[PDB]
């Protein structure tokens, strides 16, 4: 009925401008925020949210030098940021893992996804759509040939594991609403809202179509009054501060 443990897995950092998290803000401050990915162990096997970022921002913090978002985004990724070697070191290896849920498909959320060649990759079609074609999307995050399992809206992976459709963000962002033994109601919100501020105070941030993220963050304000969950956001500075990382759990 419930998820044994859920971790929180730091999977490098990346260098923002602040402008991204706070749209008001005037843009000249970077701001290094972390990437995470998290390792849901439940009954049916191990579950993991997210891959981190492809393997060409490894020792590469000028990856998107000649683009549109030049000296705007800097990875910072080492060696042992690689899905591959996180997972490795946890105790796993991509063929015992037994799906991965993509949130969406920005490069620091399924830059590892090429990694999973057998295992079902679950992910929203708007989402899987959307990176066909428009230009935030990186190769290394739409590869053909991967076992994807493409859903549409809402939907249960196990139980205790329910994907919520949260678009605007990105054009097919989910966001997830655990249920664990030892915390209970627990909802990762991805990057429906990067901080706190964003979706408590409804602070604008970088996103395909704010009006629609506004719209998704109101769905999560609906849910979190009716399940009162412990909340969690995508890249949150302050909230890092006091989260349980692996080896600890929640
Ligand atoms: C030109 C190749 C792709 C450029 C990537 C554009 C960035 C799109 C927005 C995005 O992925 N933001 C990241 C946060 C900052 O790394 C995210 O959604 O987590
Ligand atoms: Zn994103
Ligand atoms: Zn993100």
């Amino acid at each position: 009925m419930t998820v044994k443990k859920l971790y929180f897995i730091p999977a490098g950092r990346c260098m923002l401008d602040h402008s991204s998290v706070n749209s008001a803000l005037t843009p000249g401050k970077l701001l290094n925020l972390p990437v995470w990915c998290y390792l849901l162990e439940t009954e049916e096997g191990p579950i993991l949210v997210d891959t981190g970022m492809p393997e060409s921002a490894v020792n590469n913090e000028g990856l998107f030098n000649g683009t549109f978002v030049e000296g705007q985004i800097l990875p910072k990724m080492t060696e042992e940021d690689r899905i591959v070697n996180i997972l490795k070191r946890v105790g796993y290896e991509p063929d015992d893992l037994l799906y991965i849920i993509s949130s969406h498909l920005h490069w620091d959320h399924a830059g590892g996804n090429g990694a999973f060649t057998n295992t079902p990759i679950i992910v929203q079609r708007t989402e899987y759509e959307a990176a066909l074609h428009r230009e935030e999307y990186m190769k290394e995050c739409i590869l053909p040939h991967l076992n994807y399992k493409i859903i549409e809206g809402d939907y249960e992976v196990v139980p205790g594991v329910q994907l919520l459709y949260t678009p605007g963000h990105s054009p097919g962002h989910q966001s997830l609403f655990i249920e664990t033994e030892q915390s209970g109601s627990v909802l990762l919100t991805i990057d429906a809202s990067y901080t706190k501020e964003n979706f408590e105070d409804e602070v604008p941030f970088a996103g395909f179509d704010p009006e629609l993220a506004l719209s998704s963050i109101k769905r999560l304000k609906e849910v979190v009054k009716k399940e009162k969950p412990i909340i969690f956001f995508g890249h949150d500075i302050e909230q890092e501060k006091s989260c349980r990382v692996f080896p600890e759990y929640i």
